[PDB]
């Protein structure tokens, strides 16, 4: 068996040091926008993010309204692949055709139409069907959705997705947590590499499955092989940190360690516009929240489900929470998110502190 | 005195991190077989268990039908020798001929005459007259009893029995906890060695006699030792990993460190298989678990009796277990257990994040 | 981005271990002079109080009778700043002119004029107005009142202050928590740096930021930055600890770990001399205490609020603190605050043993 | 300052690991004799004491009766000399002519004369007059009772006794936790000295002086210094663990660890035999237990007053305790308290599992 010399942490153990502050950087000046698919060494990213936040691909997360209401904010959801793909597919056009008028019976995130994006998941197991009719529903990106993304029927699906489209659609996959799971899914050809197993906030309440690593360890050492392999191929492929992101510093913490986006399920569930019931007990109103492993899931095991407070509208949240990255980033003396991977100074804290 | 450069740690304390896994792994494809006793390079062990769970040797656990019920599911059980020389060999006796029909007044562990395999705990002081009397009764294997097995008792008594029987008759010893441990039992002529003192549950509800290692730190040193015996011998001798384990993954781990097998009280003392009364308390069904250290156990000092949940039938329990064991398995890349011990990649978690 | 190689801690992780006391080390031969401003090697700080304690730049701690007390104890007071520039200089000139007799309608620390001693804190926006109103009040010395000193605003601030009074009006800066930080604000000129960032008790009842350090670790860091800076430059900057001291001992362990005074908010937020109303909650004499980022404090983003058990008169309670402290000091074999730091042996202790 | 590279441990984040049990170790076989006062090489101490447990030297647990019932079992009591010079001299006098018969108006410890052995604590102040009373009253060691040893006035204390009593009259000193301190006693010239500052249980219900050391490191440091010390001179002094053993097991631990006898003060409290008040609290039967630092004890500051559970009767426990430490000595395959110190293997438990 092999071991490591040191233990994987989460971000609750981590804190960033100021560094120089400039007059020039005050948040409204700071840039959040963010490569989502790769691209070679001197290009700039087919797809860009006008936000690193991005919602999980599950059914009490992104749903029609979510990804219309998060891309109205320059983020973007991925569509949940647990339904049928006429379900899911149905979902995706209403993103792409919502503008839209007469139909025959500042930060938004859109496309060459003005039309706003959207992301759908998808599995290893139906794809040659469903990726079509997500295609042909106008989806802008696919995500693969796993819990070890470590395998030969992500790098099958990927293949059949390049020898049927080629480069023109686009796929991330996932989800892995160290440089060889990393280095495994870039060959394969995916356009962005999701990171964390077990770093969830639905893990709270459910026993560990045995496999994981602590998000803050699996984001940096899934960075420093994406760096790596930069420097040895010339391309850059993003990485988003999934999961783990408790509070609003996490944010800043994630994507300080290299991450280039974000994507979170509970953070967005809170809201209005999450597809799941908002119900009141005793005075408090909350929102349903459940795990993609969940029977309650699948069934169209592990399992948990419970609820969140709710928390209003997705724009004033993210408003909110984005405005507090952007003043640590100033803290940090840093105007753009590439600019914070460089500068960024990250001191771990002692388990008494905490 | 001598002082070690890390501190030891139990199985809580870490994860396996995914490695490739293929096409063709799927739980029922991966093969849980494993070596009980020793044997040569190149040699296959002469007894091998279908699964590698056995039961321990405890009077609240390893009667007469949990024998026959873990053999059933390819696993063994030591019936406990903390009774009279007479009523251990008739519930050896009872294992060994249960399939008889009329008496002079798929996975399922049997000898080359189809009985069901049967172990029996003996101990470093009436081994004389209780041995012959196991051999009698037909036992397949025997295994010495001890919280401190680094001792000169358990070499004399594997001397006898080897002087008596030769390597017919198999017989594991223990508990240690480190290379020197292993090392003596190995040369004393031990068929199998049981690693282990202070992580047993029984544990949880009694004060620290002073000696003892984490157990995850214990099994990884005696492994080690082990594998280096096995290069200066070409003897491999298989090690068990006795107590501590809480969750299933921690069986998982306990097999990626080097273990062949897995000896456990409190989990088979749930099921309605164990000799003890199952006692109903306010609507909860609970049966009875005591250590073999109590006072309650030895009188045919320490001190532990206290109640496990009822957790029903042992088949459907074990089934549910290894299925987990099979589909992590998988995700690390392994369709057998030595494929695991090789390829595993185990992380310790920080304290902060347990 | 930048990491490091250990993780930071608290003044809760550290005891002192005792070097030889000799005779002659009793608490009352101890003397606790300290320097508040730079100076050059060979030189005496042109300002040293007599007591190593500060209050915090506070609207609940720092008034004009907080600032009268701790004078009289040897210590001094940062007016807030965080009020009008009128209001903050009326009460600056009110303790300069506190021992008046008829006004037109034995270790005090005191000007050459008798009267005591008073700093004032001021912010990087409206200085070119409140520092001369400030100046012109009687104010011995200033303090850049902020949660990240490690800004252009702070150098642009000691600048416009050298320019137009040169090194006549003595001006503190920060906070900063490493040695990048300290050396920014020395070469801008600062006359003493305060070092701390989200160790104060009023991050007790907030959430994170997502910036700072363990403040022993950011003492011990700055500390040896001053010290170098001192061999490369012959200038001796004072450094200040501020916030995180919870016990007296604390106090000696932040002077033994190098700072020169410590700055406390809570601690003398509880004094009868304290600017806040004096409730009684259910027979418990309680004081109010908010920290400065909460809504209640600016408005003249974060927010604390509570209550700190009443302690009586700053006078007693002061001199038993420095009893304790000159009584450990002694353990330490050690006269001073400058023979602390050279001699004091400062072990960490163990997450378990505490 | 001076930092060290690891944190310190107390006994808790300890385990002994077995080593190879002989045939001929078994309890009653294990011999616990100890030296009491220094000798050099190849010689015998003056004083061995035939278990290694002394009691501490507090008003609220070594009196005249407890002296006589831990005498009686091979220990020796240091009555406390926190009272008038007459009345500590006459509990030595009457315990050294207890087995007087008419007065004019088996593993017993005892003189020459078969008078039981024993001990009283002297201060730095009046030893001058409490010195030759307590020598005439029969005393058979002396100790200075400090909690930071290292000081010039026991230098002068013992300097005192050797220009009158030369090396006829024996006196420990303390108390130290590293090598620093040791060496500075051992060359000051006492007979044996006193480890731990903090660690008693005392410091439970108190506030941190801000001194102190985990009390299996200052054991650990100060024999490492010791033997190094026996390398030098030739001379070998005894060093007692002074406070902080909680459970039985602790026992055997500090004398693994090196220290060559334990002094307890809490774990007497608790029997029939100490000089405090037998409470019955709702049906709990209580002993009254407080630190020698309260104001309760000095007054013929820091302050505990506490209770503990009833035990009995001195002799049943103890030989309880004891029967512990060998059976544990006998896992680790010694007969004596050298041989542990030899042949002991001591790993570090981590935090997690504790
Ligand atoms: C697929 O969604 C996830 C993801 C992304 C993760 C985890 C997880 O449990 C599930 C649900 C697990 C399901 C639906 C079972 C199928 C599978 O195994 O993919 C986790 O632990 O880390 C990441
Ligand atoms: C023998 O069964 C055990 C085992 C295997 C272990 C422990 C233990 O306490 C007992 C009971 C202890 C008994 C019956 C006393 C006799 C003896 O000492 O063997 C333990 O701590 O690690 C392993
Ligand atoms: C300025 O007073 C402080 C100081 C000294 C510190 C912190 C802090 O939160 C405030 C209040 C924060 C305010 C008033 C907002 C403006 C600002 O950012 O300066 C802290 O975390 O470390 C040190
Ligand atoms: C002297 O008895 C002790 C000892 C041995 C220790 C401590 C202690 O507090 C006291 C009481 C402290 C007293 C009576 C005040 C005088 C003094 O300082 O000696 C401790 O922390 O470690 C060891
Ligand atoms: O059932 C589940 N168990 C564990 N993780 C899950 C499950 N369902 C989804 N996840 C992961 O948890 C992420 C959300 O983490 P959260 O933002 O902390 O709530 C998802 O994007 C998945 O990667
Ligand atoms: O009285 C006891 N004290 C401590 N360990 C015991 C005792 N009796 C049995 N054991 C050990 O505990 C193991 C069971 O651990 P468990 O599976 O965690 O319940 C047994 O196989 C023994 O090795
Ligand atoms: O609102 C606030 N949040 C965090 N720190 C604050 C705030 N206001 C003041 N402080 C810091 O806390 C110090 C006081 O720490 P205390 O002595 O532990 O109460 C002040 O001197 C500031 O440096
Ligand atoms: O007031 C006190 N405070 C701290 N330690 C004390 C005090 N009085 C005695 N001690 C120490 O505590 C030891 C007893 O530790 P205990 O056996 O854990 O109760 C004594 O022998 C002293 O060294
Ligand atoms: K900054
Ligand atoms: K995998
Ligand atoms: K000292
Ligand atoms: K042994």
């Amino acid at each position: 068996a092999k071991y490591y010399n040191e233990p994987c942490h989460t971000f609750n153990e981590y804190l960033l040091i100021p560094g120089l502050s400039t007059v020039d950087c005050i948040p409204s000046n700071v840039n959040l926008s963010t490569p989502l698919v790769k691209f070679q060494k001197g290009q700039q990213s087919e797809i860009n993010l006008k936000i690193p936040l991005v919602s999980a691909i599950m059914q009490s997360v992104s749903g029609e309204k979510m990804a219309i209401a998060l891309a109205r904010e320059g983020g973007i959801s991925f569509i949940f692949g647990s339904q049928s793909i006429e379900s899911q597919a149905a979902m995706v056009h209403a993103v792409k055709n919502f503008k839209a008028g007469f139909v025959v019976s500042h930060n938004e995130l859109v496309d060459s139409q003005k039309r706003y994006l959207v992301g759908a998941g998808i599995n290893t197991r139906d794809f040659r069907e469903r990726v079509p009719a997500l295609v042909e529903a106008g989806a802008d990106v696919l995500c693969i959705d796993s819990s070890d993304g470590f395998s030969e029927w992500q790098k099958i699906t990927i293949g059949w997705i390049r020898e049927k489209y080629g480069d023109k659609v686009k796929v991330g996959a996932g989800n892995i947590v160290d440089g060889e799971g990393f280095r495994y899914l870039a060959d394969a050809g995916a356009d962005f590499i999701k990171i964390g197993i077990g770093g969830g906030s639905i893990c709270i309440t459910r026993e560990q499955k045995g496999i994981g690593r602590g998000q803050a360890t699996a984001v940096i050492d899934v960075v420093a092989e994406r760096n790596k392999y930069f420097e040895e191929t010339g391309i850059y492929i993003p990485v988003c940190s999934d999961g783990g992101i408790v509070y609003d510093y996490h944010m800043t913490l994630a994507l300080a360690m290299g991450a280039d986006f974000i994507m979170l399920g509970r953070y967005f569930a809170r809201f209005e516009e999450s597809p799941t019931r908002k119900v009141t007990i005793n005075g408090s109103v909350m929102k349903e929240y459940w795990g993609e492993g969940s029977s309650r899931a699948r069934n169209w095991e592990e399992g948990v489900d419970s609820y969140v407070p709710y928390a209003g509208k997705l724009k004033d949240n993210v408003e909110a929470s984005l405005n507090k990255v952007k003043s640590t980033m100033c803290n940090c003396g840093a105007l753009t998110i590439p600019q914070l991977q460089s500068k960024a100074k990250i001191t771990l804290v002692s388990s008494v502190s905490i």
